[PDB]
């Protein structure tokens, strides 16, 4: 089956696209070459809608049937209730796409009458009808990068699609439980989105060391929610309802499978008929969990098909790493060669072939590395990093217009300890937050596929309570990262690191200037900027932090919040 048909008709925006980051002398002082930042708009979207439309064929064998027996026998110890109506609007982000019922998530998180009583509606009409397939749209997804002329021109936007907010309210009353319970129950330690970036690492690290000779890659399907057959779906379905649920769910859920789940047609933002999807839907709720569970349960086939010796893996989504003994050079490639035949029989062919690695510092996961650096008292200390380019443009773009969703508050609460975050990202928002006088106030930002709310202000007791307080006094970076952070800055017209640093002391001396949290900001995030250091003490409010909700799987789209 193909994993889309089209109408003809275009994928069409909502509000004015901006394709050029504007010029701001805000932005301005963080990278000048302005003309090399760009977002992705429906103007691309046809090129994309190509890339992701394709025929599928699936050959299942003995391996794959036996792993799916163990998941199968593994959920069937997981019991899972329904969330009432409020627990799931509160769940609904405040700026997630509002209804074409009229209402929005700011009506569905206040229950607003006409809110709740629509999702009442769709409820009911969930648990009497399995069959007709519910409306999505798809839009082409506005996203900052940088230009990369040695890879070709820009990248064509990612596609969205995902059905009315009404729906997406009733698919957490559904499955939300399931998708706190389910994942680490069949895929138990294997299950990346359960670990902060610390104990990523962590786990790496021992995966590794466990090996009496690693070796290690990383693997990309060619487009992976496209890959993603019906069948699997409703394999997918079959593994919910291994788990002990209320009857009411299990009508929930079979509905919400067959009529959105497998499939369905697709609108533009104009209401015209667009085409249909037979493949994963980018947005809806079980987006992230059903692709992390289908992912591992066909890279374990394709190990046991391969011969792997003693797989260790890691998956986050369409994101996997797998850690095994080396057999030897040229056994590993070939070996490497039979576990890719085996995931395209199983309909995930490779993007990029994957490469056998022997260092684990070499593996790209989740677009980012190990890397190590030395805390106090000279110790190595491993923590987590990427390049960062797309960090940086998305800041330089995010400074100039405000967004809902603040990518750079999420990547300096996940990579806090690098120092491209350090040194470039803390001291640009601190000062943009004193020019702006907005300190005090609470930001969104995504994180592994869910929304959350911070308070810069509480920066670090979040960073204290992740990483440790060896965040604030890492030092001696590796040579990688001191090159590649160097050249991302020339290439993107940014000021070199000696700069950042000065402008640092100005910001550290400004925040202390303002007393309070403020001061304790200025005192712990940027103590690598003075020459005569402070003594940084645990901060009694990182341990008051409620951080129980963080590090988990998220939604399609992100459509998930917690505060």
């Amino acid at each position: 089956s193909m994993s889309y048909s089209w109408t003809g008709a275009l994928i069409t925006p909502c509000s004015p696209e901006e394709e050029k980051l504007p010029i701001n002398p805000l932005s301005n002082s963080l990278l000048r070459y302005h003309n090399k930042v760009y977002c992705t708009t429906s103007k691309s979207a046809s090129q994309r809608a190509k890339k992701v439309t394709f025929d599928r064929t699936q050959v299942l064998d003995a391996h794959y049937d036996s792993v799916l027996k163990d998941i199968k026998l593994a959920a069937s110890k997981v019991s899972a209730r329904l969330l009432t109506l409020e627990e799931a609007c509160q769940l609904t982000p405040p700026h997630s796409a509002r209804s074409k019922y009229g209402f929005g998530a700011k009506e569905v998180r206040s229950l607003s009458g006409r809110a709740v009583n629509h999702i009442k509606s769709v409820w009911k009409d969930l648990l009497e009808d399995p069959q007709t397939p519910i409306p999505t749209t798809i839009m082409a997804k506005n996203e900052v990068f940088c230009v990369d002329p040695a890879k070709g021109g820009k990248k064509p936007a990612r596609l969205i699609v995902y059905p009315d907010l009404g729906v997406r309210v009733c698919e957490k009353m559904a499955l939300y439980d399931i998708t706190q319970k389910l994942p680490q129950a069949v895929m138990g330690a294997s299950y990346g989105f359960q670990y902060s970036p610390a104990q990523r690492v962590e786990y790496l690290l021992k995966a590794w060391a466990e090996k009496k000779d690693p070796m290690g890659f990383s693997y990309d399907t060619r487009c992976f929610d496209s890959t993603v057959t019906e069948r699997d779906i409703r394999t997918e379905e079959s593994i919910y309802q291994a788990c002990s649920l209320p009857e009411e769910a299990r009508t929930a859920i079979h509905s919400l499978t067959e009529r959105l789940y497998v499939g369905g047609p697709m609108f533009n933002s104009k209401g015209q008929t667009c085409g249909y999807r037979r493949c994963r839907a980018s947005g809806v709720l079980t987006t992230s969990m059903g692709n992390t569970i289908t992912c591992y349960v066909k890279a374990l086939a394709a190990c046991k098909a391969a011969g792997i010796v003693a797989p260790t893996m890691l998956v986050c989504g369409d994101d996997l790493v797998v850690i095994s003994e080396s057999q030897g050079t040229e056994e590993d490639e070939r070996n490497l060669r039979a576990f890719t035949e085996a995931m395209t029989r199983y309909s995930a062919p490779p993007g990029d072939p994957p490469r056998p690695e022997y260092d684990l510092e070499l593996i790209t996961s989740c677009s980012s590395n190990v890397s190590v650096a030395l805390g106090p008292r000279g110790r190595r200390r491993y923590y987590l990093t990427r390049d960062p380019t797309t960090p940086l443009a998305r800041a330089a773009w995010e400074t100039v217009r405000h967004s809902p969703i603040n990518s750079w508050l999420g990547n300096i609460i996940q990579y806090a300890p690098t120092i491209w975050v350090r040194m470039v990202l803390m001291t640009h928002f601190f000062s943009i937050l004193m020019v702006q006088d907005t300190l005090d106030q609470n930001l969104n930002f995504e994180m592994y596929g869910s929304v959350y709310s911070v308070n810069p202000l509480d920066l670090p007791a979040i960073i204290e309570r992740l990483h440790g307080l060896d965040a604030f006094s890492m030092h001696t970076y590796s040579h990688h990262e001191l090159t590649r952070v160097a050249s991302a800055l020339r290439k993107l017209g940014a000021p070199p690191l000696r700069v950042w640093k000065s402008r640092a002391r100005a910001v550290r001396a400004s925040l202390i200037s303002r007393g309070g949290k403020a001061a304790v900001c200025g005192r712990y995030l940027f103590n690598w900027a003075v020459k005569t250091k402070l003594k940084l003490t645990p901060l009694p409010e990182a341990r008051l932090l409620d951080l129980s909700s963080w590090f988990t799987v998220g939604a399609g789209g992100g459509d998930i919040f917690h505060s």
